[PDB]
Formats: structure tokens, C-alpha cells, sequence
């Protein structure tokens, strides 16, 4: 009773006016002069308009990217202790990091090795974004309170800044706090009106006369010399540029793909990789720090309209620049806070994530904690690795149950999950859902010994002094590592020694090849491998009689 | 046409005489006085006899363990630049590492958290052992040549020592080389005769008169004060002790289990963990450096006989000690080389490993290279992580094929691997062997779009301007992460929009719960989930007509 089978041989003005206040900071947070953030936004929009495929996205300054480049800039400053002065040296450092990141992105795009973008899960990404949003929140807290705490960096930056704030809660400006409260209650085209009102009030009332920290005049136009990167700092920033490029292009391709799935569906991942690479090389020579697809802006916008944004930026870089100076830094802080509100709202729908899948929620929380309390790069690395390990954990504990026959059908279901299932005596069909390899080898052996009889104990009892065949269903066993071949041979040998016959059913072609290479089936011994659970069970029934 | 199923609610003298020459070195390699290796062997045998369960093993000095403790000792010496003198300080350092490793082992045994022992595969272990064997070979090369190269440590120790040897190949003793050649040709109870002859020749001929480096007199007995560990160096050695304890107890349990499987089969893993823990704490207070199950000795032996070994050791520690001094260090080198021959022979059977499984062979080679060229601890870590990643790689590229019906049966086989399979027109049964999660989501979508039609392209062609149902077999899909739920919903939506009906078959109970929680099945929409490939295919056949 066997079957023989043979194998084969426009709206841009809004964003453009939202980007002006949304840069000074993302530039101040980045630790550079405010006009250079505007340079970054302008060059990013212009470059993406020249070449790009998203057709609905706002590439440019990305909070998290600015935070990472700022952390790298601060570390390089502390290492060097810095013509170069202060702003210029940091700006060159940022440009060097940008050039290296763009080179990495373009190399990955050309090599077609962009598969490294699949290790992010979007849950790791949401957690990482939320952690960075909290980090930006604490960074802007000192502008919110008009404080003057010393610069801090490294693991535990969040808690260190918070405890410094607690140390000198007092001795504030008390005008920045008041205007921050006013801007907060207004915010909760609102941003444009808010910045206009704040600028008008600061200019009319002479806020800086009361020691209120405000934005100084940023040099209009300028930037005439296209200073190339120094390239001596290349080794000192390469490791940071790796993570910067990975995050930037992964977020860009994710946003492009999601918007294309919304409509159009014409986004080519390799083309976006090329575009984000050239959005970090050509601008890098033009005093820029980074570029990536911005989550919030994209929401504000929702690529010709992008040109409009650039135009507005150019106007702000041509004649509207003095209209924006002498503006209190607290307004930039509250603007940053209300833009991070969008990423912060992900907390509200935490139960929805918990209901769908628990391990993902656990990965999300672990990534959040590692990317907020610890450093950003360490947080992302902890996230990617934790996700890879979680896949391993699912294999280590694997569903395993006996199988029962469904009446008037050949369907074999799980008796531990489905009721009214018939099992004839002397036949036990074991089912192991996960792959069998070195990790769950002991678990597979223990589960089989528990559901069925234990051959070793019964043999030792016999030496001191019902069930006759076992049908091991391998339908769900995707691969069998060297340890698996040995485990299966050992199981068969023990059960043969006790007096039981072990039958393998529904084996994958790959598992069949692995068993054949391991000499499990000997030389056409037969009665060991079967193509269906039903056929093997009927064969056992015949063999018993 | 559906089925309704409801869910449930003696020989010891030989080893003892082989251990004397097999310690001086494993002590010299460890960077300590030779008599302390004998102390370690004696205390290990005595402790394991008092408590233990292997009943066939030779716990004691393990080459790799001695190498690791010696590397830690050398690094601590360089950090401190060292009453303490030279030998005593290093000995205290080793004892501290031993105490910390024993504490770690006993804590893991008590906590029943020994599951961390399942991440080694025995292929990673074989590669790690081979790499350490090469490291010991290069370390003993300088005794083989009677050289005097300066001490080296860190990543690239092997190549650095080799290039130093090349730098001064000349200016050798030329007597140590000759006696090493003689011992080599004799070796290739042989070891006992060899050491006896070497000692007799060295004593009679006055080899050290010709600047031949020989073993100095080691203090007989002694060790009366049980000097407790300093405990100030505890933080400086904890990270090394972690790896030391993991390797030691994993090797011990592996050897105990394999020998028990050979016969007896009474080894309890937790009891062995406790024993190896107490084999590194009580001796640690008695001037010992480490303890683990030795691979080679065990072969020499093959626990009452272990006592015999201790007795011999005690005699060597009582009155036979001066019988062993003034013995050329080259003899110890050749003895170490011929004992590493056993681990080196694993190269000969490399094709056998390649035939059984290729990825394991790749893991073995990667671990070998990382544990020989780079440092030992970095090699082991590179091994464990690489193995965990390799499981991920198998999922990223997953077998995927269409399914065909087997004549006069309900068996559905793979048409890409099995011939003479019937597929009626308009039905395509896709099979995805690996789990569906964030890693292979794109691969699953691409494979399905390739074998069947591509809904997005056909829809865009229709907008610019045969197959009617798809049965997705989920029998091998163990788990569905949040991304999987979204991918399946997107696939169903696209195929519904084009005009095709998507059917899921043989879903696991866990996958059913995941789909239900993700609102894939809506509210009893039916005709979406089926318990068998046959039932869903017949339902499609009826629905077409």
C-alpha cells in the first residue's frame, strides 16, 4: 500500500514655510548654524526633484537623522577639542559624515545589496522613532525652560539631562517659559501664524533685553565656496555613517513603498536608493549635514510641489532671512514638541499591537527603551539583534501535539486543539510545528518522549527486570541540520530496540535529500518514508495484523 | 463541501602518568608554575570522585581552558605591570577567574537556566576546539625550536608569533630541536616511555650545560596556606569568566551525555553543572586555575579509576617530583602536539561534513578561522552569533513551488521536484516552505507573483486600457508575525480586486488565531480558511461552475 512518485531529473508653500522654523532647530539640535539647515532642505528638495520616484514624499531634514549627526559632531568636537573656529569645524564634520553616508548608500544601490533593508520589521522602526522622539523632547526641554545646562553625551544622556534640569529647575528666564506656554496652548497653517506672531512680538517688545535667548541673524545667501570634505576625518566617522545610511535609506524606501501602495505603486527600491545616495553627496559638497524622508513633513504635505518648497526656501535664503531672526528659541522647542506628538501618539494604540502579536510588542518596547535611555545607535543595534534572536526563541519552544483523524476525511488535525478526534490504539502521530535543528533538538526529543512512551526508561526497566508504531509527521519541519539527522537516527534506533516502528510522513524534498545524505534510510530499506500521514498510518495498521 | 471541527475550550595509573607531563605544559601554557597544574589535576579528580555522575570522563586541565585563563592572566599582568612577585600574582589572578567561573556555573545550575548550553551545535564546538588547537600549536612552536620570542597577545596572535619565528628562525639551541625530532619520530604507554627516556638523557648528559631550556625544580608539596582570592580583581575578570564557565560546562555536559549515550545513559545535566561548578570553587581556594572535561584524556582513559590518577598525582606531589625536573621543554611541546593531533584529525573528514550539510561546514570553517586568526573569545562569540544568523538566512531564501495532485490519492506534491503531477487549469496551489515574517515577506510576495500572475501589473494594465482561484498552502508556515498578517491581507485584497479568490489551507491553530486577531477573516465571512488542500481545491472547482 504505497504510492510511487519519481523526482524530476501649490501646497509646497505651506511645507516651505513650515520647514523654516522646522529647520533652525533641527539645525540647532544638529549643533550647527541655523542657515545650514535651510541649505540642507533646499538642496534636498532640488536634488529629489531632478531625480526621484516616490512622487509623494518630503525628503530633507529628519529629526532622528539630525540627532545622530549631531551626536557624531559633538563626539568629534570633544575628541579634537575645537579658521576652523567652532561652527565651521562641526559643519565640516557633518559634511564628511554626509559624504560617507551617501557613498555607502550609492554603493549599496549599485551592488544591489539593499537586502540589508529587510532587517527592520517596521516595529523595530516604530520603537526606534519613538525613542528618538523622546531624546529630542529632552534635548528641547532646556530651550523650553530657557535653561543653560552643560552639554551631555553618551549612554544615559536622557537621564543625565533630566537630572541636570532637576538640579537647576530654578534660575530660569521666566519669559521664555511664558511664551512657550502661550505657543503651547495655541498649538494644542497654525504653525505659520504662531511663528509670525512670535517674531512680531519678539521684535516689537525687545524680548532679548530681558536675557531671552533668541535666534541670531543667520548670514543670508553666502556659502559661495563649495568646500570639499576634509577627508582626514573619514575613518573617525565611518562607523557612524554606516548606521546613518542604513536608517536613512530604509526609512526612505519604507515611506515610498507605503505611499505607492496607497496609490500609483510605481516606486522602485533601487532607484530610491540611488536618489537618497545622491541626496547626500552633491549637497554634502555644498555645506549640508544629512538627508532622508521626513515622516512628519510627509504628513504635512499629504514631486513638483517640492520645487515650490525649494522656491520658498530660496526666498528665505535670499531676502526673507532677516524676517526670521530675533525669534525666541522656546518657540522652536514647542514646534519640535508638537511635531514629535505624531510619533508620540503611537503609545495610544499599544493594546492594538499587543492583541495582534505579543512578541512584536515586546520587540517594540525593548527597542524604545534601548533607543531612549541608552544611545541611539546602540538602541538600533539592540533592536535589530533582538528581533533576530526572537525568531530563534519561537523555534526553541515549539508547538507539539498528537494528531487525530477527522471522520469521513483524510484530514489529520491536532487533538490538543481540536475535539472529537479519533485515535486508534497503538498508533500515535506526533507533530512538531517548528524546524528540527541544534536549538530545539532536546525539546523535540523531550516532547516526543512525553507524549509517547520514553524508550530509554522502558529499556532500562527491562534491563533491570500497547503502542507499536509512531508516525512522525514532518510536514512543518522546514530544514534538518546535522544535529537533526543524528537526532532522528537516534530516535529510530531507540524505538527499534524497544520494539516500536518509527514512520516519517510528509517529508519535504529537502528533508528527504538531507535524510538520504545522512544514511538514515540505509539502502532502499523502505517502510521508513511515506508521502502522507494516511498512507503511513494504514501501513502501520496492516503491519500490526 | 466543508468539514466542521470544534476547538477544545586500574587504568588510572596510565592517565595519572600521562597527566604529569601533560600538566607542566598546560601549566606553562597557562603561564603559571608547573606544580600548580598538578594541584589542579589532583583536586579536580578528587572533587569529581566525591560528587559526580558521568562515570566515564576525565575532568581536569583542558587545553582550551588553560589557553583562555592564560590569556586573561597575561592581560591582567600587562594591565597591572607586576610579595606578589611574578608567579604568585598570576596564580592569584587565575584563582580569582576560577572562583568567578565556578560561581557562574553553580548559579546557572541552581537557577535551572542551563538552556544557554543549547547554542553550540557541536559543529561550532568542533571548529572552536580546532582553532584553539592551532593556537596551542603555535604557542608550543617556540619550545619546539628552543626560541626566545617576546610574549604576544590580542587579535592576530597566531600570525604575530609566526612572523616573529620567521624573523629569528636562526640562533636556536639546536639541542632542543634535535631531541624534539627524536621525540617526534618516537611518538609518531608510548608517552610514559618517552618522558622517562627524555628525563634520563637530560639528567645523564647535562643538557642544560648547553643552554637547553629545561623544567626547573617545582616545590614538592607546599601549598599549605589556602590563600583566598583577592576579590579586588573580580570586576576585571568577570567578562572572561563568563565565557570560561560557558565553554567548560557545555563541553562537560556534551562529553557526559555522549558517553552516557554510548552506555549507561544516567547522566543528569543539572548534576553535572553542579559538579563542574564545585570543581572550580573548592580547588580555586587551593591554588588552582580551572577545570573542565578533557577530550584527549577521556580518550586515553577509554569514576573510581579517577581516584587512582589522583593517587599517582599525590605521589608525584609527594616524592616523585624531583624525578621530573631538569626535563627539556621541547618534550612537553611535542607531547602537546601529539595530543592536539586528535583534534587536528577532524580536517581529514571535512568532505563527510560537507556532504551531510553545507551550512554546518560553512559555520565550522568560519568558527575555525575566527578562533585561530583572531582571539579565542572573539572566535567563540563570532561562532555562536554566526550560527543564529545562519538559521535566519535559511528563512530569507525559502523553497517555494506549485503543488500537483497525485493520481488516485489526496496527496499533494511539489511539481518542481516531482514529475507526472496533474494540475487542472485555473487552479494554482502555492507552497511556501519557510515561516512568513518581516524577513521573507518580500520574498514570499515575489515568489507568489512569479509562479502565479502578478495582480499589481495586471491591474495597472487594465487601468491603462484564466486563473481564477489560488490555494495558498500554509502547512509549513509555523508562525505569522504582524508583517505576515498585513502581507496576507494585502495579497487577498489585490487578488480580489483583480478578480481572483485566495484560499488558505492547512493553517496551524496558532496561525488561525493570528489571522483571527488581525481581522483577516472579517466576521464569519467563510470560504477563506480550509482544513485541507483537497477540500479547498474542490470548493474552488465547484465555485468556478
Amino acid at each position: 500500500h504505497r504510492i510511487l512518485i519519481e523526482r524530476q531529473e501649490m501646497s509646497g508653500l505651506i511645507v516651505g514655510i513650515l520647514l523654516v522654523p522646522q529647520s533652525i532647530a533641527y539645525s540647532l539640535l544638529a549643533g550647527q548654524e541655523p542657515v545650514y539647515g535651510l541649505y540642507t532642505s533646499f538642496f534636498a528638495s532640488i536634488i529629489y526633484f531632478l531625480l526621484g520616484t516616490s512622487r509623494h514624499i518630503s525628503v530633507g531634514i529628519f529629526g532622528v537623522l539630525c540627532l545622530m549627526i549631531g551626536e557624531t559632531v559633538d563626539r568629534e568636537l570633544q575628541k579634537a577639542g575645537y579658521i576652523c573656529d567652532k561652527s565651521c569645524y562641526a559643519i565640516m564634520v557633518g559634511s564628511t559624515v554626509t559624504f560617507i553616508a551617501g557613498v555607502y548608500q550609492v554603493a549599496m544601490g549599485f551592488f544591489q545589496v539593499g537586502f540589508v533593508s529587510v532587517y527592520l520589521s517596521d516595529a523595530l522602526l516604530s520603537g526606534f522613532v519613538t525613542g528618538a522622539s523622546f531624546t529630542i523632547l529632552t534635548s528641547q526641554a532646556k530651550y523650553l525652560l530657557g535653561l543653560n545646562l552643560p552639554r551631555t553625551n553618551g549612554v544615559g544622556s536622557l537621564i543625565t539631562t533630566w537630572i541636570h534640569v532637576f538640579r537647576n529647575i530654578h534660575k530660569t528666564n521666566l519669559c521664555d517659559l511664558i511664551t512657550s506656554l502661550l505657543c503651547l496652548l495655541v498649538l494644542l497653517p497654525i504653525e505659520l501664524v504662531v511663528v509670525v506672531a512670535a517674531t512680531l512680538a519678539s521684535h516689537f517688545g525687545k524680548l532679548h533685553e530681558n536675557y531671552n535667548s533668541s535666534i541670531a541673524g543667520h548670514i543670508p545667501t553666502g556659502f559661495m565656496p563649495p568646500k570639499v570634505p576634509e577627508w582626514n576625518l573619514i575613518p573617525s566617522v565611518a562607523v557612524d555613517a554606516i548606521a546613518i545610511s542604513i536608517i536613512g535609506f530604509a526609512i526612505t524606501v519604507s515611506l515610498s513603498e507605503m505611499f505607492a501602495k496607497k496609490h500609483g505603486y510605481t516606486v522602485k527600491a533601487n532607484q530610491e536608493m540611488y536618489a537618497i545616495g545622491f541626496c547626500n553627496i552633491i549637497p554634502s559638497f555644498f555645506h549640508c549635514f544629512t538627508t532622508s524622508a521626513a515622516l512628519a513633513k510627509t504628513l504635512v504635505k499629504e514631486q513638483l510641489s517640492g520645487v515650490v518648497t525649494a522656491l520658498v526656501l530660496l526666498l528665505v535664503l535670499l531676502v526673507i532671512a532677516p524676517l526670521f531672526y530675533s525669534l525666541q528659541k522656546s518657540v522652536l522647542g514647542v514646534i519640535t514638541i508638537v511635531n514629535l506628538r505624531g510619533a508620540l501618539r503611537k503609545f495610544r494604540d499599544l493594546p492594538k499591537m499587543w492583541s495582534i502579536s505579543r512578541m512584536d510588542t515586546v520587540i517594540w518596547f525593548v527597542t524604545m527603551l534601548s533607543s531612549a535611555l541608552l544611545s541611539t545607535e546602540i538602541g538600533l543595534l539592540v533592536g535589530v539583534c533582538f528581533s533576530i534572536f526572537c525568531v530563534i526563541l519561537r523555534t526553541q519552544k515549539p508547538k507539539s501535539s498528537l494528531l487525530g483523524l477527522v471522520e469521513e476525511s483524510e484530514v489529520f488535525e491536532s487533538v490538543s486543539a481540536y475535539k472529537n478526534l479519533q485515535i486508534k490504539p497503538g498508533i500515535k502521530i506526533f507533530r512538531f510545528v517548528a524546524p528540527l535543528y541544534y536549538i530545539n533538538k532536546e525539546c523535540f526529543k523531550s516532547a516526543l518522549y512525553k507524549q509517547t512512551v520514553n524508550p530509554i526508561l522502558i529499556k532500562v526497566a527491562w534491563k533491570k527486570a500497547e503502542l507499536h508504531t509512531i508516525v512522525i509527521d514532518c510536514s512543518a519541519i522546514q530544514f534538518l541540520d546535522t544535529a537533526g539527522i543524528h537526532t532522528l537516527k537516534e530516535v529510530r534506533r531507540d524505538y527499534e530496540a524497544i520494539g516500536i516502528q518509527v514512520l516519517l510522513a510528509q517529508c519535504n524534498p529537502t528533508v528527504r535529500d538531507s535524510l538520504t545524505n545522512g544514511e538514515y534510510c540505509k539502502k532502499e530499506e523502505e517502510n521508513l518514508l511515506f508521502y502522507s500521514v494516511y498512507e503511513a498510518m494504514a501501513f502501520a495498521e496492516v503491519s500490526k495484523n
